[PDB]
DNA sequence: GGGGGAAGGACTA
DNA sequence: TCAGTAGTCCTTCCCCC
């Protein structure tokens, strides 16, 4: 198999310099502000005049501020990203009939019936690249290799606005050579269960009793790295579809009286509706972010679809199961919705 | 023993 | 006054065949 994988450059930042190219050559950060107070919220991307000096996706907006005060700062306007991203998308699917996106900024190809070899998928990469450039004036980064992972690691060692192939040889090299944390999927917490187990390298995972790795990581994870290890990682190029569709809004103040949460709580139900368009949920999830950031919910599902009404009232059953369940004080509350009809 | 669901948790946004 | 904001898949614990 032939993989093709196409990562966006900071995308919400750029797409704001497309709209704005008078933004070009200046630090651009991308917030979103919470509400509880002045500057509130968190950085959603920044570009990489920005991001050269530690401002980057996650941080604080006040930390942002604090190290560029004189930097761009722009709300996210979510929308206007996913309707360019969508045309993307739209472009690449002349390239393969096997595409799968994985996110607002990514798709993967699966360009085995396309190309021959590698120098006909980076030759196809650089088309692919200058299509979207031509087309939208949006840079992107190609990672080719045989499978989805080894695709998504070239095209993180190649950004921004590169290409790389990783062939067979070089796969092999990795699997013994690459930090094992710069695996996708692989998270801090898991990162460090495995430097605990001496593992930091793909190749290590296939000497250790399979049993050790499964009890620390759990029976997926250690399959999934061990597949990897042995060169033996095959998932198909598969078409996504939604599970699910959901808003969660941060509050002005912390709280635990229903009368004070439930307007946030509808408003999330709005908000939500109006995403799913033409989809009929049969299951509902009331998601609330407590004070110390930990995250509680309670859902339900009905042998049927779940009309607005419905929503309204069954979330607020949901919203008291929550508060009689537990006893914190809530930060953020919202709606999440899935088994569509 | 393991299918199947609810809620927590990890990961990547 | 650090802490957004969406969405997926796996795990753990429980019911049930
Ligand atoms: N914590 C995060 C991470 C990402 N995103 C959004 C904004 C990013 O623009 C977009 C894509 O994610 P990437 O990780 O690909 O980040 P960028 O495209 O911004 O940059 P790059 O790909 O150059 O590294 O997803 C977000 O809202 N919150
Ligand atoms: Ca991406
Ligand atoms: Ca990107």
């Amino acid at each position: 198999m032939i993989v093709l994988f196409v990562d966006f450059d900071y995308f919400y930042a750029q797409v704001e310099e497309v709209l704005n190219p008078s933004l070009k050559g200046k630090p651009v950060v991308v917030c979103v502000f919470s509400g509880r107070f002045e500057d509130s919220g968190a950085v959603a991307t920044a570009n990489y005049e920005a991001r050269k000096f530690g401002v980057k996706a996650g941080i604080p907006i006040v930390e942002a501020k604090k190290i560029l005060p004189n930097a761009v700062y722009l709300p996210m306007r979510k929308e206007v990203y996913q309707q360019v991203s969508s045309r993307i998308m739209n472009l690449l699917r002349e390239y393969s009939e096997k595409i799968e996106i994985a996110s607002i900024d990514e798709a993967y190809l699966d360009i085995s019936d396309k190309v021959r070899d590698y120098r006909e998928a980076y030759n196809l990469g650089l088309e692919i690249k200058n299509k979207i450039l031509e087309k939208e004036k949006i840079t992107v980064t190609v990672g080719i290799s045989k499978n989805k992972v080894f695709a998504k690691i070239a095209a993180d060692m190649a950004k921004p606005n590169g290409i790389k192939v990783i062939d067979d040889e070089e796969v092999k090299r990795l699997i013994r050579e690459l930090d094992i944390a710069d695996v996708p999927g692989i998270g801090n917490i898991t990162a460090e269960k495995l430097k605990k187990l001496g593992i930091n390298k793909l190749v290590d995972t296939l000497s250790i009793e399979f049993d050790k790795l499964k009890g620390m990581i759990g029976e997926a994870k250690a399959k999934y790295l061990i597949s990897l290890a042995r060169d033996e990682y095959n998932e198909p190029i598969r078409t996504r579809v939604r599970k699910s569709i959901g808003r969660i809004v941060t509050m002005k103040r912390n709280s635990r009286n229903l009368e004070e949460i439930k307007p946030y709580l509808f408003r999330a139900i709005e908000e939500s509706y109006y995403k799913l368009d033409k989809r009929i949920p049969k299951a509902i999830h009331v998601v609330a972010v407590t004070e110390d950031l930990d995250i509680v919910s309670r859902g339900r599902t009905f042998p049927h679809g779940i009309s607005k009404e419905t929503a309204y009232s069954e979330s607020v059953k949901l919203l008291q199961k929550i508060l009689e369940e537990d006893e914190r004080k809530i930060r953020r509350i919202g709606v999440r919705f899935s088994k569509f009809i």
